[PDB]
């Protein structure tokens, strides 16, 4: 029945909207089986593996694949509730919920749709799906597991990226205040001031040069992810089609649009140029909610093309 259409391009050139420093408000762990923990004991440190390191190692027979089951957003509102955390903004949702909104321009194909609520006490407007372990997936689950180290002072070889560790951030950007709740890979140095710019994330990818349109696509992927939980650093574990560890890069989040500029070409999405289409797009989805009850269901979906498009649930 009734649509409603937001345009990548119909946006104007605008200067790039003000986004404030991620702050943590709380954080949470959730152990290999699943028991969900209001502390950082599933918070681990990055060390530097050992170059060559073969990430086929223990694929599959000492690999517990992911749960493939999108989680519901209730468990962050519930995280907030039990430490008696008010929600006095306009988003509440899982950060790579915000990022797919953010890079829709660079990948017309992912598809994806979110269902969003706004909460009839709180009024704040809920984003959630409710729609991975090939040996690719593996490499890097595997990456991750051999970069890092548990808590051992304070407190085997098996792959189990379902054990997490996550943040949960206040962030503005423009007028849009945001709660957005991500998996954190490790830690640089001891927990402290805020902690995210001690967080580390961790990829592996094949090496390509700047030039390569779809290497400077996956940078800008990964610095929207990061900078959207303010977490400081990306290390990438480059490897081999083998599956080998080649090579590490350890970038600092904001280093990545800087490194990026020489290699830009005149029609190519930026960083500053997604930051403004997100801020049109947040205050539009905002807008439109708002025009309804709260407790009014609605999706919102992009499926290629150029825009998203926002209905609402019957
Ligand atoms: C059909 C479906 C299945 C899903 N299955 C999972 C799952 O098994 N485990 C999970 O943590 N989240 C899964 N999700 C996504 C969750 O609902 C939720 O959005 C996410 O866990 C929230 O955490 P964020 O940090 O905001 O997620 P993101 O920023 O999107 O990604 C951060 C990290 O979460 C992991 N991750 C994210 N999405 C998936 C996925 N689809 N499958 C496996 N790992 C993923 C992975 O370690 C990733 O690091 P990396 O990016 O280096 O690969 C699924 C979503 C859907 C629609």
């Amino acid at each position: 029945h009734m649509l409603r259409e937001f345009s990548f391009y119909d946006v104007p050139p605008a200067h790039v909207p003000p986004v404030s420093e991620p702050l943590e408000i709380a954080c949470y762990s959730l152990s290999r089986d699943r028991e969900l923990l209001l502390d950082d004991s599933k918070l681990s440190y990055y060390y530097p593996p050992p170059l060559f390191s073969d990430l086929n190692t223990g694929f599959p027979n000492r690999f517990h694949p992911p749960k493939s089951d999108p989680d519901p957003i209730s468990i962050v509102k519930d995280v907030l509730m039990t430490k008696g955390i008010q929600m006095n903004s306009s988003f509440l949702t899982w950060r790579g919920l915000i990022t797919k909104i953010m890079c829709a321009p660079l990948d017309p194909r992912n598809h994806w749709e979110t269902y969003l609520v706004m909460d009839p006490t709180s009024g704040i407007i809920m984003m959630e799906e409710r729609t991975n372990q090939d040996r690719m997936c593996y490499w890097g689950y595997k990456f991750s597991a051999i970069s890092t180290l548990p808590e051992i002072w304070d407190a085997n070889q098996d792959v189990v990226p379902d054990e997490q560790y996550c943040s949960i951030v206040k962030i503005n950007i423009g007028k849009s205040k945001l709660i957005l709740a991500g998996q954190v890979d490790c830690i640089w140095d001891k927990k402290p001031e805020n902690p995210n710019l001690h967080y580390v994330q961790l990829k592996t990818s094949k090496k390509y040069p700047l030039e390569n349109y779809g290497m400077r696509k996956k940078l800008l992927k990964y610095w929207a992810q990061s900078f959207l939980l303010g977490i400081g650093r990306i290390i990438i574990g480059f490897r081999d089609d083998n599956g080998i560890l080649i090579e590490m890069k350890e970038l600092f989040t904001h280093q990545i649009p800087k490194m990026l500029r020489p290699y830009f070409k005149p029609n190519d999405w930026t960083p500053n140029r997604l930051l403004v289409v997100l801020e049109h797009a947040l205050e539009w989805i905002k807008q439109t909610v708002k025009q309804h009850p709260p407790s009014t269901e609605f999706t919102l979906s992009y499926t290629g093309g150029s825009k998203l498009v926002l209905r609402q649930i019957i």
